[PDB]
């Protein structure tokens, strides 16, 4: 009759965990009158970043939606996390896990329903200079999967909700224009977002990926993105919501507007969005097309009632489902908007526990990655030691100087220690723990001397030459560089930030023995020094949160060796990557075109046969590894049992009983420690999957073996599911094993495999 | 350090109990943004506006360079770990750089005890012309007083100082002189602030 | 103590250890089910330190004590199945299914912070049965002064059956269930009934 659609709205039934929440989430909605649906599916004006409406007369709270995907954000009280970047690089699902698991808890006892985290695939790392990728993990289905899975994981586990976002191939910030009406002028009248153009095998192989894990590991709720695909809004895009999201990953849970992510009232009522963020907070400005308008659109007669429904129910299954009616978080307490936005006083509450100082040190010891070294790490003794560069010590005007959003200093402030970068995906610092101070104390332990340089090296008078005199007398000569980037803009190159360059020619110049660290949101151009005779080391340290200092230091000392591996690719220009990364354009309806398909970060550099200067999943330690004796079990298989959701994945081997996820085989290879020190190890599976326009490898394993002493060996495990080794028909519209030969690959990195076998299925 | 530092005005605030918020002002507080050697064999050749961080001694013949300097902010720092507390330091000059007394006056408000560290160096070669507190010392006093109500305020220095705009104001509720405690400055500082060890120095 | 402490020996429960040099020596175990805390809780014997009995340097008190029967779940989780026979299966089922929750208030009413193993208790009704049967316990860890917190326990079907000798399989009796809920089984301030069908 009315059906306006191609693919219908399908209902709730709360999946395999949500059974229970499901009911009672159905019973109290049935009791909604329209005005109370209407209430609980748009936002009201609060503390948090995001307040659903209450259902007063059926005891429903206001739900608390908070940042952000490193712990709550504009909060008091709190401990400032390692980014999901530097969780990426431990390469250590334990880690991965424990973080999420200890921001939950923090999120939960500031008073959060919904934490707006994680980041499971969106950005994912189309474009290495998109300001917010740093807020994801890895530039790769597979392991950003895995990342997504346990980070979802660990926050249900605390009882905080999760909206995982972005959903979906919302890949650069140019031009994401979220939706904004204010004073005549809207964003309509002025420019659409930026228009993914996604082929159907890209976004079920690559995109969606991450997001079938998240869905799997049982988010509560995804959060629809700011660009628009195929030239349609995210957030009242059918095909995407409905059919891709709702109907084949048969996600149960609520889609939430991202904050000006909804264009339309009607469209986006039809098309799968549950929810509008912020609705009345921030003055109605970035849009408010529901509320007393949905109550108008549903009596009128223009939106199913049904339909309505279907959307408070998503809702409230995840509050029964966290058993926050029965275990209701405390009350929400500090003004995380800001005036004048939001004129409102804050209270005060210290949620840090024991332990949790004690584990973002420790992700900051097992994710700094070393790229680089000639022999002088670790170090010994060094007497007369030399620092450089504003990142090692304090921001001079405070930790939280720059705002609730880590976004407000001026361009040319020293903002210090690049602990975290700009925008919702920051959070306040009790401290940092600067790296001077860490080499610092060091030092005084060997009885020795120490000075840092940390002015800005262009505009402070004598800066030079105080840098002239130091550098020549000291043992070793310690760089500290970053780049910051945030939400809202890309970055326009790979140029270090602040004075970078400047420091790195002026170290080269006056010493024999520079070590650099680089605290970044991600890659950065070092073409310049790299293959200095003078860089004797090089690290990555990427985004420390709190601990920065106590957790580099005992890598430089040898306490711990180096263990963490790149995350993405480290090309040797930006003209080495998937071209058209980010599109730069006046024109009203902004287009990317997707046509590099699936081979975007590692894939491209192999397909195309680009030599990177560090390569995916690349790290030193300071002992080497052996590999050997590759087995490929096919005994080794099992049903699929320990997921909290499950998709409804069409494929071609289903039998009514098994799975996509079910494990068909498991790969095994064995380790040995080959050098003269104890040292973890990161070993990686790659398989090459036959067919047409394939990429070379993909990524289907890791696993780390901790502290491997000299001279012992360790076995490597790798279960491998039946999608690991599946494609997308495009044309039977399903995932299917293909014929032919795999090769399945083993090793330290994505370019250093040096075990190899075949296997071919039937 | 310890022994010398020197008590001149205690309303009650003094000793600390476990101070959650921590707010300190002060180049003083930190290090010289040059390194602690970097005005030279005389400790005298930097640029006159130069933030030469902790005054641990002073200019001319008489000075000597410094293996480290354990800042006031970095004792003061370990001791609010200790606490579970959270502290942050204003630590540029408040006058001339951008957004600087907009952060002072953000961070100021909620804080349990603002630290205002001020410095005064002399030299061998010149008389100082005045009493008055080098650098923007006057300034962060004006703002540390119109934003806080517990104000300590710890002065390192060759000499006495003109501190009588602020010295009966109520809201700085301590003064100490700490002179030029050398190489351990916030070692010796933080406990006697905290009351491990009573102020002795006169 | 994950036992009771008894003021003596004679106590517990009869015969509990036996000597004889006759060739084939017995234990008749006559007191059934009735051993520990529940052959104390029956025979109306106090001991001095009861089952789940320890202080703190701090009290808890206990509030607000809810039955959600809609707190369900399926058994999913465990590693192997039995094969148990229960009355209730109808092929989709499962003795370990959780049926409900039940939850309650904890407060820190002393002067220092403490941590509180908070137990809960059932009267299963029936001939000869136990007072008292220990169906739950959860650990709030330090628990700050003046703070609450909740408490939670998962009750599955066969955490309220009893085991049919006529008919050979579990079932989950008619009658009133007490559910018990405190910091002893002796230390109860909370109680309410449940009645099945
Ligand atoms: C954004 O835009 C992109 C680009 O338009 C969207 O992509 C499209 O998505 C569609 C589905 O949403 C895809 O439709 C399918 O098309 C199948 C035939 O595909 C061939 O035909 C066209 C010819 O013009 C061509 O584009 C395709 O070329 C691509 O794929 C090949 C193979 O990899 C590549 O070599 C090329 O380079 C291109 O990449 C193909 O050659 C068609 O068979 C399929 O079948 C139907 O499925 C539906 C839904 O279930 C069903 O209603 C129909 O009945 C039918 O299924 C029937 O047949 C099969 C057995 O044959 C059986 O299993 C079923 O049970 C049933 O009996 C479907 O129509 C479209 O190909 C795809 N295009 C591209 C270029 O990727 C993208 O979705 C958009 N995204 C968003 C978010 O909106
Ligand atoms: C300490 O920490 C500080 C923050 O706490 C740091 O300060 C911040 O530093 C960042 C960069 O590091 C700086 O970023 C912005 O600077 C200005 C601010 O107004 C912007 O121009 C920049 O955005 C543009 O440039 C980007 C790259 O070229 C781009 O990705 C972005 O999208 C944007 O470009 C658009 O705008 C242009 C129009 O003028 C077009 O030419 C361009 O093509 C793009 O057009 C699109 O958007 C237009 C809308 O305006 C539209 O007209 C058009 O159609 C199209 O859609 C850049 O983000 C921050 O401002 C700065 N913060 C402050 C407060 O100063 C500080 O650097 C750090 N210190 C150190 C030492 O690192
Ligand atoms: C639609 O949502 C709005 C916004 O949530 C509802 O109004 C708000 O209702 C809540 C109660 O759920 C009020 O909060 C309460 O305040 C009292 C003290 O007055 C306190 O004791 C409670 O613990 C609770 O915090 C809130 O004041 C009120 N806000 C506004 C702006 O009016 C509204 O009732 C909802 N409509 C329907 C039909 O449910
Ligand atoms: C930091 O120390 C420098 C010297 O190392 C101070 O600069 C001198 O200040 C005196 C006045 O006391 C002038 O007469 C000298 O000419 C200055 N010397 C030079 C070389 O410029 C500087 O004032 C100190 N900084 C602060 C903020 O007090
Ligand atoms: C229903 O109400 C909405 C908003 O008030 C309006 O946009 C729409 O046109 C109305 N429909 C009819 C048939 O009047
Ligand atoms: C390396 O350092 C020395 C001084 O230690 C300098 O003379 C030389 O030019 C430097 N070389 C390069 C390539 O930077
Ligand atoms: C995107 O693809 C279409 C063909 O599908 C092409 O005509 C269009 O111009 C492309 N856009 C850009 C910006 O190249
Ligand atoms: C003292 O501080 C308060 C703010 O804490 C301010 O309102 C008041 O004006 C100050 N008084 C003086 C005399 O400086
Ligand atoms: C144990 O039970 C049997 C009957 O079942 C009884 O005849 C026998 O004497 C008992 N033995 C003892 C040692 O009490």
């Amino acid at each position: 009759e009315s059906n306006s659609t191609q693919w219908p709205a399908p209902l709730a039934n709360g999946g395999k965990s949500w059974a229970s929440a499901f009911k009672k989430a159905k019973a109290t909605v049935t009791e909604m009158t329209v005005e109370e649906l209407a209430n609980i599916t748009s936002g009201v004006i609060g503390l948090c970043s995001g307040v659903t409406g209450a259902v007063t007369r059926l005891g429903i709270p206001e739900f608390c939606l908070q940042d952000g995907p490193i712990g709550p954000r504009g909060v008091h009280g709190s401990s400032q996390f390692p980014a999901g970047l530097t969780v990426a690089a431990t390469w250590d699902r334990t880690l991965m896990y424990a973080r999420a698991r200890g921001m939950g808890q923090e999120f939960h006892d500031q008073g959060v329903h919904l934490a707006l985290a994680p980041v499971t695939g969106g950005p994912l790392g189309r474009t290495p200079l998109n300001g917010r990728g740093w807020e994801g993990t890895f530039a790769d289905p597979y392991a950003c999967g895995e990342a997504s899975y346990l980070s979802v994981k660990g926050l249900t586990d605390a009882g905080v909700a999760t909206v995982s976002k972005h959903w979906i191939a919302y890949e650069q910030e140019t031009s994401r224009n979220l939706y904004i009406d204010i004073d005549g002028v809207s964003q309509a009248d002025i420019q659409l977002p930026i228009s993914s153009n996604v082929d159907d095998l890209t976004m079920h192989e690559l995109y969606m990926w991450s997001f079938a894990e998240a869905v799997r590991a049982g988010t509560n709720h995804i959060m629809c993105s700011y660009n628009r695909i195929n030239n349609t809004h995210s957030c009242s895009n059918a095909k995407g919501l409905n059919q891709l999201l709702k109907t084949e990953l048969n996600f149960q849970g609520g889609v939430v507007s991202d904050w000006g992510g909804q264009w339309d009232s009607v469209p986006a009522a039809e098309n799968g969005l549950d929810v509008a963020m912020p609705g009345k907070g921030f003055l109605g400005a970035l849009g408010d097309f529901w509320g007393a308008t949905l109550v108008e659109l549903i009596n009128n007669g223009t939106v199913s009632e049904d339909l309505v429904r279907d959307k408070a129910v998503r809702i409230l299954t995840g509050y029964y489902y966290l058993g926050q009616d029965t275990n209701p978080p405390p009350p929400f307490v500090y003004n995380t908007i800001g005036a004048p936005t939001l004129n409102a006083t804050s209270g005060y509450r210290n949620v840090r526990k024991p332990g949790t100082a004690e584990l973002i040190k420790e992700i900051g010891s097992a994710s700094v990655t070393l790229l680089k070294n000639t022999g002088s790490l670790p170090l010994k003794h060094p007497q007369r030691i030399a620092v450089l560069g504003n990142d090692a010590t304090y921001n001079v005007l405070g930790p939280n100087a720059c705002g609730l959003a880590n976004s407000a200093c001026d361009i040319d402030n020293l903002n210090g220690t690049l602990t975290t970068g700009g925008g919702s995906g920051s959070a306040l610092s009790p401290y940092t723990i600067t790296p001077l101070e860490a080499l610092q104390k060091r030092a005084i332990e060997d009885n020795a001397e120490i000075a840092a340089v940390v002015a800005n090296s262009n505009t402070t008078t004598g800066a030079e030459d105080a840098i002239a005199a130091l550098l020549p007398d000291a043992d070793v000569t310690f760089v500290f560089l970053n780049r910051y980037s945030e939400e809202g803009a890309d970055a326009p190159d790979f140029s270090l930030g602040g004075d970078g360059d400047n420091l790195m020619d002026l170290a080269v110049t006056y010493s024999s023995n520079v070590v650099v660290v680089i605290h970044t949101t991600g890659v950065v151009d070092i073409e310049k020094w790299a293959d200095n005779p003078n860089v004797t080391a090089i690290l990555v340290a990427y985004l420390p949160g709190q601990e920065a200092g106590n957790s580099l230091v005992p890598v430089l000392y040898g306490d711990v060796a180096p263990s963490g591996k790149l995350p993405w690719t480290w090309g040797k220009s930006i003209d080495d990557y998937v071209p058209n990364g980010v599109v730069y354009t006046d024109a009203y309806s902004p287009q990317s075109n997707f046509t590099e398909g699936v081979f975007i970060d590692y894939r491209w550099f192999d397909k195309m046969g680009i030599t990177p200067r560090y390569e995916f999943g690349f790290g030193l330690s300071y002992t080497t590894f052996t590999y050997s004796n590759l087995i490929v079990d096919h005994g080794r298989w099992a049903k699929d049992y320990s997921s909290v959701m499950e998709t409804a994945e069409p494929f071609a081997e289903w039998d009514g009983t098994n799975s996509l996820y079910d494990v068909i085989f498991t790969v095994f290879a064995t380790i040995t420690n080959t050098g003269n020190l104890t040292g973890s190890e990161v070993a990686q599976l790659y398989i090459s999957i036959p067919g047409d326009n394939q990429p070379v490898r993909q990524l289907r394993g890791f696993d780390k073996i901790k502290d491997l002493p000299v001279g012992d060996s360790a076995v490597v495990t790798f279960p491998i599911r039946r999608k690991d080794v599946s494609s997308w028909s495009v044309v039977d519209q399903l995932w299917y094993v293909p014929n032919g030969d795999f090769l399945i690959s083993v090793g330290g990195s994505s370019r250093d495999l040096p075990l190899n076998t075949t296997w071919t299925p039937h």
